[PDB]
C-alpha cells in the first residue's frame, strides 16, 4: 500500500512542508499511506515530502517500544539538546546512508493520525528520526550538510 514515493534529486524533497490547520481526510489517507510505503520500505520513518506530499506530516517507526507505530501531523519542534550523529538512508535518496548531525533529545509537538494534536518528547532515535523528518519535509535534508 504503498503511494508515490519522491526520491533525490526532487524539488518536493527539497520543499517546505506546511503544516495544516486541521486534519482531512486527504490528510488522514496521506499519513496512511505514508507507513504502509514506509514500511514497505521497511523505513523506520518516512516523512511527508518523501511520499510526494508537500505537506508538513511526519510518520515515525522507530521501536523506542515494543511495536512500532508512530505518527505526527504537522509537527513542531520545541526543544533540543546535545549532539548526535548517525549514519541513516532516506527514502529519496538509494539507500545511501551517512551520519548526520541532530540534537540529543529534543521535544516537539504534533497530531495523531486520528486528527488529535499533541506534545510528545523524543530523545535518542525518537528525537534524531522525529527532528529528521521535520527538517525532511521542509526541504531540507541531511545532505545539505554532508561534505
Ligand atoms: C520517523 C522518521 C524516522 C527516520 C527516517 C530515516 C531517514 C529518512 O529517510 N527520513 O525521512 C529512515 O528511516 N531511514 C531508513 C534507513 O536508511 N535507516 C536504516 C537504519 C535506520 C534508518 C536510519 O539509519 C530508510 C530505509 C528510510
Ligand atoms: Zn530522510
Amino acid at each position: 500500500s504503498v503511494l508515490q514515493v519522491l526520491h533525490i534529486p526532487d524539488e518536493r524533497l527539497r520543499k517546505v512542508a506546511k503544516p495544516v490547520e486541521e486534519v482531512n481526510a486527504e490528510i488522514q489517507r496521506i499519513v496512511d499511506d505514508m507507513f504502509e510505503t514506509m514500511y514497505a520500505e521497511e523505513g523506520i520513518g518516512l516523512a511527508a515530502t518523501q511520499v510526494d506530499i508537500h505537506q508538513r506530516i511526519i510518520v515515525i517507526d522507530v521501536s523506542e517500544n515494543r511495536d512500532e507505530r508512530l505518527v505526527l501531523i504537522n509537527p513542531e519542534l520545541l526543544e533540543k539538546s546535545g549532539e548526535t550523529g548517525i549514519e541513516e538512508g532516506c527514502l529519496s535518496i538509494p539507500e545511501q546512508r551517512a551520519l548526520v548531525p541532530r540534537a540529543e533529545k529534543v521535544k516537539i509537538r504534533a497530531l495523531d493520525r486520528d486528527g488529535k494534536p499533541f506534545e510528545l518528547e523524543a530523545d535518542g532515535l525518537l528525537a534524531i528520526c522525529i527532528q529528521h523528518e521535520m527538517d525532511h519535509l521542509v526541504g531540507k535534508l541531511f545532505m545539505d550538510y554532508l561534505s
